């Protein structure tokens, strides 16, 4: 590995997940892991947190102790937190990729800032397949949108609150985009009753909750005779974390900057 | 020697121009009637050549009475209004009815629970085996996993169907619901849209795909931590159905008055 | 209707009686010949009987030459060997043609090669759409995440498909194995059975399913720890490879000469 | 109090087993086991099975710890499972087998066993999949005769025996719903031109790839429709609660070899 990362929060679900990927990956190196001052958990050789321990690293909870340690900061914290190790980044030139999510329009206008001055990168999903699956939906939504009956089928454990899932959201959009249509306009997420014809043009949503479905979601072009599927299945939160790694590692070359998975992952060439 | 005729409702439908082959091509049965609106483009055609297997000598006709002596069985697969009719008149002259018309709300529902009081009608939302299987197969999981198990269902059909959710979804439904001693009235979720709560736990929720050409496909889900069981049934052709109705139709042979349904036609209540 | 005559060679098939009434239904197309094996109880038959309704002007037999100057392309969707011949001829006579015939045996597939040489061929292993564009988003995927993930392919076809796996399916192997330089020969794997060790990285598997009256269904996996892709595609009907050759017909069409594929007809090779 | 062991507690489904026990009331955790020379064979089986301490460790031998525990599970692969039988037999051991892949004469190893002692043998430890198997026997049996059925199995990458032993149970369920023997109707592979799908088969497609802990289908096909019944396990500790909770209602009975049918109480519709 001729580069090292930085797991802030590295005691967590995210943080322990993030230190696997941290090892695996190859081409990246685990310089660091923070925590909550006080916590217990503060002294362990990270590795041992998560499964295999060998880690010459301790989990500490200075952001200026370890300033040396790492070449990236992954943060997937929440904001507030997430704000402050970013001026710090900033402050030394550190770079970060922002799993973290829910900032207002200051927060991501901040974010806007930090860019100049380092290499940040910033995504919605970490998910490499999904980032792909988003990308191939254009190319799909393209060929095959005008004629065709598109629909959305999402699901996820009995928790989640919020209907359809963002990343369904997300589809639609990129289906709408590549048909320049806006999804406000075609979307229906309701049947129910005598609803009457599937109107020709708009996108349909359904949404299951169930279990612990971390997340399944479909992308539907239904034509006479045949219909394409493209689907996205999430088994563990792992998949985020190695987009995050994969994320942080791609930076391994650059000053300053603002990104997302696209650019990581080099989609727009594609 | 001979056999039963048969009154086809709304020939010009894509179940009726099923319907009709499938009467023709099957024994033990003779293409009675065939009927349509008054609006429609085809009164007197020739059946069969409507749906293809050349001329046949029946036409279709706005008027029960006008074929009254036609048929011995209505087959009824048209929309619930027209249905009633169907109902109605039927009774008065009493001929035995096969509905796999759907979307029916519960006073209808009654009536044709009334109507068999003297009349004999195989009232089902599905004509397929499979699917009625599936409903049987459903009780015994429910019955095990009911209780803890998060239940969905998921339907979907081709484009041009009107009702939401499938009357197949809701018999599914209703199937698990009464397998506990509960009543799908009660814990039914036809829509998330918007922040909802966490899944109210114990409800039973439908998800409605409507796209293309689709047949029919329907899945029943028991969803616990760390495991499924997904039961799903895939109709490929509409002519399953037809054959379903059809030999419903023959079912009825020598059945004076009453109520079924495919279990009872198959012969299924309780393998 | 106007323009181009086309030979349909085993015109009794399933696949004939669609491609039938597609060149019929089909403007700009006519039905040019239709063809049979060599002892089918089908020769001497008019065309539009077996496959539509309506006796016309082309009846059936065993011979090329015998028909040689009623079409301009040939299309075949028979079995290797029949293909093989019809090659030939087609070829030394100058004729265009369509194949969607699968199962060629490497060798088969160079004489394909070899006749292109003068003769117009489409040679392709589905004609429909998705599929095509299918097999596009294949490169783009393998592409990204082809390094790191496992890469798994099913396919499932009704009873009678005689040959494992579909050449579809073959197709989509190949997609993915030149988009990651390497060649689907060298990491193919078609079976898994009894114990066997850790799969063996970079191998793109197939399990192949066999069963009823399946068009055909496609899939396409590529799993990571933590998630999967799977693009899938489903045909619900033979007509849309019919409407996909006859198009091809037409396109072939002046083509003084060339080799082939829906996604050179299709217009995607830069997608 | 039921103390078991706990065979090849470095395996995913050990470390399943282990956290398992751990987190059950009534069952204490026995012994843990492992490999001529484990790379780990000794420390805390605590630490073995996620973050934390344990008064256990483990190690390479039967008698060692022969009083350590009261209930032997086992989740290894057959040759090792083979031998813990006889001594978790002579020694008077209620044992749980989980292990797959079996050759037919083990079977029956496992089938002579269960004269003195308590054996759990099932390819499946989930609800889920039991109930399921079940549900296949009432659907061959009237859909049966006349469908075209296939089954349909995918799993990790890692897994060594194809197909799934669960796969094969499902077939078995089938089978003898029919008066047939699998061993007359199955078809594991389809390779290269081969005729006509043989009527009266039970064919079998195998997946293996990254994560996943186990997805099942069982095909139904006719012309016109098809039933399709699925089974699809998204966590290991799905698997470990059942053979504990089988390993715990194993304790009493004198002997004989069991289902998790049984156990579960479905034979019974
Ligand atoms: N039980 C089963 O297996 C199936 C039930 N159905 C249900 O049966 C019905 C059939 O729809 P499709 O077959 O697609 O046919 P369709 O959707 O093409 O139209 C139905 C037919 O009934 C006629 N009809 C319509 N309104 C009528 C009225 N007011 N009075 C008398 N006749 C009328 C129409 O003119 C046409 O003949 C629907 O309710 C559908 O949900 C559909 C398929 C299968
Ligand atoms: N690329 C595509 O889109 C598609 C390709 N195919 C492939 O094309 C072929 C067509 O399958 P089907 O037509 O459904 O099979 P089929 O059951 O219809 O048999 C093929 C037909 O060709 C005739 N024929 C058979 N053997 C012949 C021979 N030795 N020489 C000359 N003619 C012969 C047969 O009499 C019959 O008419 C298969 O290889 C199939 O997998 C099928 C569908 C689509
Ligand atoms: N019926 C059910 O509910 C389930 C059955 N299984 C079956 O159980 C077996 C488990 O494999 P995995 O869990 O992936 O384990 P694994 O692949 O992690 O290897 C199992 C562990 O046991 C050890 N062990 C290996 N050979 C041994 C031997 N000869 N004697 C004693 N100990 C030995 C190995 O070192 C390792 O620690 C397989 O055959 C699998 O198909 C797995 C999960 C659930
Ligand atoms: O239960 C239903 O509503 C149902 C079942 C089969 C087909 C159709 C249909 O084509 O509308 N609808
Ligand atoms: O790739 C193939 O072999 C293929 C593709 C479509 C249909 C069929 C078929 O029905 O045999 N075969
Ligand atoms: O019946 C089986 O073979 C089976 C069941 C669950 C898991 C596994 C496994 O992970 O190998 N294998
Ligand atoms: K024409
Ligand atoms: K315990």
């Amino acid at each position: 590995a001729n580069i090292r990362v930085a797991i802030a929060g590295a005691g967590g679900r995210m943080g322990r997940q993030l230190i696997q990927a941290a090892l695996a990956l190859e081409g990246v190196q685990l310089g660091a892991a923070l925590e909550r001052e006080g916590s217990s958990l503060l002294g362990s050789d990270a590795g041992e947190l998560a499964g295999a321990g060998k880690t010459g690293v301790t989990v500490q909870s200075s952001l200026d102790a370890v300033k040396d340690d790492f070449d990236v900061f992954i943060d997937f914290t929440r904001p507030e937190g997430t704000l402050n190790h970013l001026a710090f980044c900033r402050q030394h030139g550190k770079g970060m990729v922002i799993g973290t999510t829910g900032f207002d329009e200051a927060g991501k206008q901040a974010i806007r800032d930090a860019a100049a001055d380092i290499a940040i990168v910033f995504a919605a999903n970490f998910s490499v397949g999904v980032n792909v699956m988003l990308k191939l939906l254009e190319k799909a939504a393209k060929v095959m949108g005008d004629y065709t009956d598109i629909e959305i089928i999402e699901a996820h454990h009995r928790h989640k609150v919020d209907a359809p899932s963002g990343t369904a959201l997300a589809m639609g959009e990129a289906i709408a985009h590549a048909l320049d249509k806006d999804l406000k306009d075609c979307a229906v997420y309701s049947r129910e009753g005598h609803t009457g014809e599937r109107v020709p043009g708009t996108i349909g949503f359904a949404t299951v909750r169930a279990g612990d479905i971390v997340g399944e979601h479909t992308a539907m072009f239904a034509d006479i005779g045949e219909r394409l599927e493209i689907t996205h299945k999430a088994s563990s939160r792992m998949t985020f974390a190695n987009g995050a790694v994969r994320s942080a590692l791609w930076l391994s070359g650059k000053e300053s900057g603002l990104f997302d998975m696209r650019d990581v992952l080099d989609l727009n060439n594609l």
